[PDB]
DNA sequence: CGCGAATTCGCG
DNA sequence: CGCGAATTCGCG
């Protein structure tokens, strides 16, 4: 029961804390349909808050009914919940993913999507199509 | 229950 | 040199 008209989206990480990017892609087709390139410091967690919301958006521009796949129950909770509870430490350091995981939280607060959020099974449907690698 | 101090899980 | 959010037991 996977939906093949969807959203994928992937963090990648090198180190947590550590570089994180991510991507959106076409489940069916594995087209890219954005694409962050390496922010210096974030956590895994918080690039796959960003991730969905940057889905969200992305999907809403468009009108789009199809929905958002996630391999992270975390991350999915967090955007549900509209509060990203990250541990990162607050610094000059970590400045820039704060802002963009604050901003990504004031979006969520501020607009209504009908976008479903689900979670991408990878022990049943192998690696999520937006993985990296 | 109120809490500590463990283990587990999926992920990169 | 892990992140977060589950659990499980201990011992009240």
């Amino acid at each position: 029961e996977i939906i093949w008209e969807s959203l994928s989206v992937d963090v990648g990480s090198q180190g947590n804390p550590g570089i994180v990017e991510y991507k959106g892609v076409d489940t069916k087709t594995g087209e890219v349909l954005f694409e962050r390139e390496p922010i210096p410091i974030g956590t895994n967690n918080m690039g796959e808050f960003l991730a969905i919301v940057h889905g969200l958006r992305y999907l809403k521009e468009r009108n789009s009914r199809k929905p958002i796949y996630s391999n992270s129950q975390t991350a999915i909770k967090w955007v549900k919940d509209k509060k990203a509870k990250s541990t990162l430490v607050r610094n000059e350091e970590t400045a820039l993913i704060w802002k963009l995981v604050d901003e990504a939280e004031e979006w969520l607060n501020t607009h209504t999507y009908e976008t479903p959020i689900l979670k991408w099974q990878t022990d049943k449907w192998g690696e999520i199509k937006a993985d990296y690698g």
